[PDB]
């Protein structure tokens, strides 16, 4: 439901082929807030509840809604946080593909994690979806050093981060018709596209 630790839970000896890291929204609960549920659930549907480790950034990403304001979107401590969970799967699984997502402050989190990735990591990352992404205007709908065509961007009109503002206005709470249908596709679709472990 909203905390999943798969990847920090998981045995080595029985790696998932698919492992899933996402970055929950500000003030949102657990380490996988309102939207990371329905997307874990549909990608269990796809790879089976053993082929899929789904990983929600907990530990020092405390989702503060202050931290938005920061340089790069989010807090140092969490953009720290996020590369050791994808150190840590890159250690544990050395095979296995893996996947991303944020949400509104942790759309910027996953952004900043994924541009300051060692190379070799940020190129096991098969898809990244991004909702509400707050430096979309910025950044110009890309992630920093990583393919357009691995990135999805779901960004409503009238969510007025996506237009380089930090008001939250309602488009930024409809991302749910997102996270339960397009954004799960996209992701199963990149992982096929490569296959799995």
């Amino acid at each position: 439901r909203t905390t999943r630790d798969d990847l920090i839970n998981g045995n080595s000896a029985s790696c998932a082929d698919v492992i899933f890291i996402y970055a929950r929204g500000s003030t949102e609960t657990g380490n996988l807030g309102t939207l990371g549920p329905s997307i874990a659930s549909n990608l269990e549907s796809a790879f089976g509840k053993d082929g899929v480790w789904i990983q929600g950034v907990g530990g020092a990403y405390r989702a503060t809604l202050g931290d938005n304001a920061l340089p790069r979107g989010t807090s140092s401590a969490a953009i720290r946080e996020m590369l050791g969970l994808f150190q840590q799967a890159n250690t544990k699984c050395p095979d296995a593909t893996l996947i991303a997502g944020g949400y509104a402050q942790g759309a910027a989190l996953a952004a900043a994690s994924i541009e300051d990735l060692d190379s070799a990591i940020r190129d096991k990352i098969a898809g990244t979806v991004l909702f509400g992404y707050t430096k979309n205007l910025q950044n110009r709908g890309r992630i920093p050093n990583y393919p357009a065509d691995r990135t999805k961007v779901f960004c409503n009109t009238g969510d007025l981060v996506c237009t380089g503002s930090l008001i939250v206005a309602a488009p930024h709470l409809a991302y749910g018709p997102d996270a339960r249908g397009p954004a799960p596709e996209f992701l199963i679709e990149k992982v096929r596209a490569v296959r799995g472990s």
